[PDB]
């Protein structure tokens, strides 16, 4: 995989709303989002949110990053982490996770990522773990339906 970064544009707005590809994975990034997703609720979260990162490959929009929250000198916190659905397990996510490291080190001097995840998101727990970030605390959710999830919220030194 060659992968490059850049800011997220409008153009491609459209074919990272088609990323969640189901009700589950669509509450795992956007809680409060209704199904189905679309381009004005994911601007909508972008407008409160930094940092908005696509991840190319093949000229094609694989991967999309952002912060949730940035404190400068202190940390940030990773917002959504989302990949194309024909190209998850190809390392996308690791690659744009590095990429919001770095942007988390150099435009805010942070020296701490955190992270929170869904419990039934055993991809993303995997993931976060296979990048060195660690469990801190749980935290009681609930889902569109009412039913009481676990939230886990991890994070990770930044050097
Ligand atoms: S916004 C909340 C988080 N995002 C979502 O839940 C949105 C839906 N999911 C996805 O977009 C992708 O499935 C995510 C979770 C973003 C993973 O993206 P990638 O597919 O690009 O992940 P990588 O290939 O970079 O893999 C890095 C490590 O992640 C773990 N992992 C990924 N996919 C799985 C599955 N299917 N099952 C178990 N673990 C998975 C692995 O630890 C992987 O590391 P390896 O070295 O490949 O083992």
């Amino acid at each position: 995989m060659q992968l490059s970064h850049r800011p997220a544009e409008t153009g491609d707005l459209e074919t990272v709303a088609g990323f969640p590809q189901d009700r589950d994975e669509l509450f795992y990034c956007y809680p409060k989002a209704i199904w189905p997703f679309s381009v004005a609720q994911l601007a909508a979260a972008i407008a409160e949110r930094r940092g908005s990162t696509v991840a190319v490959h093949d000229g094609q929009v694989l991967g999309f990053a952002n912060f949730y929250q940035w404190q400068h000198g202190d940390f940030c916190a990773l917002g959504n982490m989302m990949v194309a659905p024909a190209a998850r397990g190809l390392g996308v996510a690791r690659y744009l996770i590095g990429v919001m490291e770095n942007l988390a080190r150099e435009q805010y001097k942070a020296r701490l990522m955190k992270i929170s995840c869904f419990n039934a998101n055993a991809a993303g727990l995997l993931l976060y773990t296979q990048l060195g970030y660690q469990p801190r605390a749980i935290a009681e959710r609930h889902d569109p339906d009412g039913r009481r999830v676990a939230l886990i919220q991890m994070d990770k030194p930044l050097e």
